[PDB]
């Protein structure tokens, strides 16, 4: 409507018109979408300065007029909004200076502030309120002056479920605009677990990583919680709890063997799944027994398909391997055994002779298939047949013969 010319301006200052009336007239209440940005707060700012001059003994400013009218909620959401505009970017970071100080003079404690800002209400919504971003700034602003003392975000938000804090800050991390915040409030709660002794697994329980087991190590939880034992180790040097505590505590050594199996695909994971792996062979020797009870912990005596899948088979020979390397006597021929306590029938061998062409098994399907020649060798048997002409079939079987008469 009216044009916002200094004559204008002078004939409403000298009609006894005031800043609110202005205000008013402007059209300046309700139009938070867009004052930052129009001209008629520009005339208004004019028409406020020379007010100002003519009623010393009264001062009127921008923030204490937006905040009449809007709140310091509304005040804050208009300056959240603003810096997103590039051409309200500069108005935007004055008003919120503004708005900081004014607070710092009326000696508000940042939790008042974080009342003020509607922020007690928000409830596992805190973080999708715009506003909650002015509150973050003003604590720093408040822990710069005032650097007697230090205020902590998390400070404001022990009313919530640890649980919920996690998801809610977990969600806010995608978001930019809350994403510095909200790793600041994470720190502040992983300083707070690791201050009261909270214990890797107590945290591994609390992000819910005890449940999926579907590309574990891949998680962006599972490597949070890594660094977080990392930390609690550090500190607590002398109680540590290694990641395959953990892990062995939650998932059964098969289940746990196959994440390991799976994980060591990926190069991605491949490292530490290596290294888990290695650890978890050291969690077997420092309990010790059976290379046939790791068998039958492996849930790996359901033969048949067994050599095709079993991706847990590996680490039962690289624990036999482990084994032996420092358990030297003490025969491993057992192992030989080990196949024939479930078995011994053409059934067995013919599983060998499928997987020696597996490239995959091929080496330990040789290996074991020599065993059977050494066995059978014992006895007159004859095993079973030989149907290729040139096959290493033919060979083996050749051999034996040969060897029988002898």
């Amino acid at each position: 409507l009216k044009s916002t010319t200094n004559e204008q301006l002078m004939s409403w200052l000298n009609g006894g018109k005031n800043a609110d009336d202005v205000f008013k007239l402007l059209t300046l209440d309700d139009a938070a979408e867009t004052l930052l940005a129009s001209p008629q707060l520009q005339a208004w700012i004019k028409f406020m300065k020379k007010f100002n001059t003519e009623n010393p003994k009264q001062q009127t400013t921008l923030i204490k007029t937006l905040t009449s009218h809007y709140g310091d909620d509304g005040v804050a959401k208009i300056i959240e909004a603003a810096k997103q505009v590039p051409a309200t970017a500069t108005i935007a970071k004055r008003l919120q200076t503004e708005q900081t100080q004014r607070w710092i003079a009326y000696e508000k404690s940042p939790d008042v502030v974080f009342k003020l800002l509607k922020l007690n209400n928000a409830g596992d919504k805190l973080f999708k309120q715009p506003q909650v971003v002015t509150w973050a700034k003003y604590v720093d602003a408040f822990n710069k002056a005032h650097p007697e003392q230090k205020t902590t975000l998390f400070s404001m938000l022990k009313k919530y479920d640890e649980q919920t804090l996690v998801d809610m800050l977990i969600a806010a991390q995608k978001v930019p605009a809350t994403e510095k915040i909200a790793v600041r409030v994470q720190a502040d709660l992983t300083n707070a677990w690791l201050s009261i002794q909270k214990s890797p697994n107590a945290i591994f329980k609390l992000l819910k990583l005890d449940m999926g087991g579907d590309a574990l190590l891949e998680s962006p939880l599972f490597v949070a919680w890594t660094k977080y034992t990392d930390y609690y180790n550090l500190m607590y040097h002398k109680e540590t709890f290694p990641v395959i505590s953990t892990l062995t505590k939650n998932y059964p050594n098969d289940k746990l063997a196959s994440i390991l199996a799976l994980a060591s695909m990926n190069p991605s994971t491949e490292s530490l799944a290596s290294q888990l792996q290695r650890e978890l062979l050291e969690n077997w020797y420092k309990q010790g027994n059976a290379p046939s009870y790791v068998f039958k912990r492996l849930q790996l005596d359901k033969t048949g398909e067994r050599l095709f899948d079993s991706p847990i088979l590996d680490t039962w020979r690289q624990y036999v391997d482990y084994f032996r390397r420092r358990k030297p006597k003490q025969k491993v021929n057992m192992l030989a055994i080990l196949k024939e306590h479930y078995k011994d029938d053409g059934v067995l061998a013919k599983m060998l002779v499928e997987a020696s062409e597996v490239s995959s098994t091929k080496t330990m399907a040789t290996d074991l298939l020599d065993a059977f020649t050494l066995r059978w060798m014992y006895n007159r048997e004859s095993q079973w047949l030989r149907v290729e002409g040139t096959s290493k079939d033919n060979a083996i079987r050749k051999m034996y013969e040969n060897y029988d008469q002898l």
